[PDB]
């Protein structure tokens, strides 16, 4: 699904302890069809058209790395203040790599949080896993968060989300190599629903 061949993302969730999850990918299904496929141009506008851009990413390449990722979001959490608030990824591969992750918070297509983390392989089972658990959301986040929970309606959420858009790039640090990058959009779910994924290809 979300994956190359040099690296899979296994799991992905952000969430909040005094444990509820926002979002959640856990990666193995019979039938399961191609993913679908959207414009990267579409999306465009979605981040800024400076210097890592999607455009200017995009046009290096190599296209099998882009994906987007349509998060439906479950803010339904409480009995509340305070609570650590993280960010756990795991991602896998084959070969032997250093990780730079970033990811780039976007408000209006414009880039408000740029937050950079390193992550070297770990042998376990026979390959390489890379385990970025419990990373502090940034301070924007659980402000915007803290308020986007207040809103009486979830229509008011998704108005509110349509201008909120995550992308990040997962690059081999030695060879500056891209090897992953994804842009997040958003709307939210009811909690009877619960939190829901779908995961496309961006082509061009
Ligand atoms: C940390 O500060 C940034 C880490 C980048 C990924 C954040 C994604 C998690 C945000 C969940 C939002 C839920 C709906 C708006």
């Amino acid at each position: 699904g979300l994956g190359t061949a040099r690296l899979q993302l296994v799991e992905f969730s952000a969430f909040v302890e005094p444990r509820h999850l926002f979002v959640h990918i856990s990666q193995p299904s019979p039938g399961a069809p191609p993913l679908e496929s959207v414009d990267v141009r579409q999306i465009y506008d979605k981040f800024p058209e400076k210097k890592g851009g999607l455009r200017e990413l995009y046009d290096r390449g190599p296209p099998h790395a882009f994906f987007l990722v349509k998060f439906w979001a479950d803010l339904n959490w409480g009995p509340s203040s305070g609570g650590f608030y993280g960010v756990s990824s795991q991602y896998e591969s084959l070969e032997h790599m250093t990780l730079t992750c970033s990811s780039k918070v976007c408000s209006f297509g414009k880039q408000v949080v740029e937050k950079v983390e390193t992550e070297r392989a770990q042998l376990e089972d026979g390959r390489f896993v890379y385990r970025l658990l419990r990373s502090p959301m940034c301070e924007y986040l659980v402000n915007f968060l803290h308020k986007l929970r207040q809103l009486p309606e979830r229509y008011m959420m998704n108005s509110v989300l349509e201008n909120f858009t995550i992308l990040q790039v997962v690059t081999n640090r030695d060879t500056q190599e891209l090897l992953l990058c994804t842009a997040y959009v958003f709307e939210v779910s009811t909690s009877e629903r619960g939190a829901q994924h779908h995961i496309y290809r961006l082509v061009r």
